[PDB]
């Protein structure tokens, strides 16, 4: 098998890299619960530093899966409930449109049309309150899914408030450290900058800029080894000894809403396996992924289904990442690249590889 894995990966990824002009890439395949690593190209082109298994990539919105699991862990500690009103955790949010908007709604993009980004002009805490106080919803809570950093970003910031920890402290102590993710960072330390790839965008070497709620929505950087361990932990939560973290991983894969063939978890998105690859490939194009779509609630939320395709795309200006896994098959893939290339190309490649190995 390890050479069959090698050949399916090289047959699929090597043309992808040439077609998309990807400067550097790391891939981890989880096959029967074990990781196999592959690297291509350069972490820093100007310096000709190749990608290795310790290169840090920006995860972009794959960070939402960490936020979802951290929120699930808070649920399992009894610190929050997803049915709780947002205003329970932010009493200054007095404006009337927030009546009935819950943590569930924020976590799952169903608050009623919160926008894709927090505006750049939002810098201070008072800016952020004014932004949400003045937001006018386009839909009633719990009726339309509209993917939004301003939604799940706020979920993450509020979910950690009963703990008394900052979002970064909560994430480090409750998720990163129990799972031994020792090269995963919301802020890369000075000592670790040496491993931090440059992102590349139309001839420019770039790193993600600070923004409001960035840690919660798109701010994690990680290595291909830590992301393989993240997939392992999400594939087999019963191997995790911290009970509320085990339960939080499970809660993040519960099915809270359905739209089309897709189910919204906490951060993670899920479809039944085997999946029609046209559905996930086309559905990752921004024409669908960024569109408003009607949702139906699932009641009670379906406990994490083993025969699922569980996945998340992520981008920053200079990076493109993708994670997919199938709990029933103990099978998954991470793809990290320092160019933001179109999602359907990532999904089709990842599906080609896991399909071959099922």
């Amino acid at each position: 098998a390890p050479q069959q894995i090698n050949d399916i990966v090289h047959r699929t990824i090597t043309p992808l890299i040439e077609q998309q002009k990807i400067p550097g890439m790391a891939v981890a395949v989880i096959y029967q619960g074990k990781p196999y690593y592959f690297t291509w190209g350069y972490a820093d082109i100007a310096k000709k530093q190749p990608v290795t298994q310790q290169t840090l990539f920006e995860l972009g919105s794959v960070s939402k899966t960490f936020t979802g699991v951290l929120g699930g862990d808070a649920i399992a500690r009894g610190e929050i409930k997803l049915s709780d009103p947002t205003t329970k955790y932010w009493p200054e949010l007095t404006a009337k449109q927030w009546n009935g908007i819950t943590l569930l709604h924020l976590a799952t993009y169903t608050a009623g049309g919160l926008p894709l980004q927090v505006p750049d002009e939002v810098k201070s805490s008072s800016d952020l309150l004014r932004f949400y106080q003045n937001w006018q919803p386009a839909w009633a809570p719990g009726t339309q899914r509209l993917y939004a950093n301003s939604s799940i970003g706020l979920f993450g910031a509020l979910a950690v408030k009963p703990s008394g920890l900052s979002f970064e402290q909560a994430m480090k102590t409750r998720v990163f450290q129990p799972l031994k993710l020792n090269h995963t960072w919301i802020n890369v330390p000075s000592a670790e900058e040496k491993n931090y790839a440059w992102g590349y965008r139309e001839g420019k070497a770039v790193h993600v800029s600070p923004g409001a709620l960035d840690a919660e929505a798109y701010g994690v950087k990680s290595t291909i080894e830590d992301m393989a361990r993240w997939v392992q932990s999400n594939l087999k939560p019963l191997d995790i000894n911290e009970k509320t973290l085990q339960q939080g991983i499970q809660l993040a894969q519960s099915r809270y809403w359905q739209t089309g063939d897709m189910y919204q978890g906490l951060g993670w998105e899920m479809l039944d396996w085997p999946v029609n690859p046209d559905i996930i490939i086309n559905g990752s194009d921004n024409k669908i992924a960024l569109a408003a779509r009607p949702v139906k609630p699932i009641t009670p939320p379906t406990p994490a289904v083993r025969a699922s395709w569980v996945h998340k795309t992520g981008a920053t200006g200079g990076f493109g990442s993708y994670v997919a896994f199938i709990p029933e098959k103990e099978l998954g893939i991470v793809m990290l690249a320092n160019k933001n290339y179109p999602n359907p190309a990532r999904v089709a490649a990842a599906w080609q590889i896991l399909n071959a190995l099922q």
